[PDB]
């Protein structure tokens, strides 16, 4: 069961591969049973739950943490207290970029407006034919694809004055 | 009004499923490699691998696979109806690439003969997957010598073990089940 560290890599290269069908998801309009306090994402999910829609990255980047003395060149991301070191795909391995970094915003009411717990992402998402729009309502899609990872987070409400960033780092 | 949030998600079961099936897909460039002809500071207890590792110490040779699958281990109470194998001290149930997200295979069975002299004899203690092995120019035989590999490609997984001997007269069936 041993994978080395290049088979992470390998697979984290094989995501940003799917780039052009890759789509960041938003989802759980119904409250936790503690909104304070929302419960660990189980695994075995195959989709978000009470699904809104979903939305084409905005940028998709093999990526690895900063190292305490290291002072970057390349492009970095701080997530809160967390530095994130940008990789193109040509410096994979030599960087050991085993994470992958997903960005995507929910401008207004391109997708529809209210609460929302959930943010996943989704590779091999068949839009229904003659749809080339990045915001895409469940009854537009054709076939989700595979939900790669997903994340449950306190409510955040949506208006169509409100643009919601997301963005999140995953290890492979 | 805008919000920004940045966190950490998980993996789910279906992109471990997801990253086998992507294996599987390299098969045509799929190789099982053998090495390590020196012995192991205590021959009995083998050093564990480090995954760190871009390759086998001391590489005899690489072999396309025979069989690569998909699978998950046998379940307590069940009476598999598709075909099983014995890896670890364990059974495995191999499942169609069909069936993948259904079964819950995010575990690679791969198998390798290692048939006489079709690569050099002696002692190994090291078995490894590559996918993306470039054989030099147009080549298509099986059995690769070091010196007739272009690329060696990406060493996926690799096993430390006791020795095993081969003779051109022994043919070594190497199988191996890794989590993916
Ligand atoms: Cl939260």
């Amino acid at each position: 069961a041993i994978a080395t560290y290049n088979a992470h890599v390998y697979a984290a290269l094989n995501l940003k591969s799917k780039v052009d069908t890759t789509f960041m998801a938003i989802g759980k309009t119904t409250a936790w049973t503690d909104e304070t306090n929302p419960p660990e994402p189980d695994p075995n999910a195959t989709g978000l739950t009470e699904v809104i829609g979903y939305k084409k990255l905005k940028t998709m980047s093999l990526c690895r943490p900063q190292r305490t003395g290291e002072t970057p060149t390349l492009p970095t991301v701080s997530y809160g207290n967390k530095t994130w070191v940008l990789v193109p795909d040509a410096q994979a391995y030599t960087e050991g970029a085993k994470w992958l970094y997903c960005e995507a915003e929910f401008v207004g009411d391109e997708l529809p407006v209210g609460t929302y717990r959930q943010v996943g992402v989704f590779t091999d998402l068949a839009p229904k034919s003659g749809v080339t729009k990045p915001n895409l309502l469940p009854s537009e899609v054709a076939n989700v694809g595979v939900l790669q990872f997903f994340e449950n987070k306190q409510f955040q409400n949506r208006t169509p004055q409100v643009t919601a960033r997301e963005r999140f780092v995953a290890e492979l």
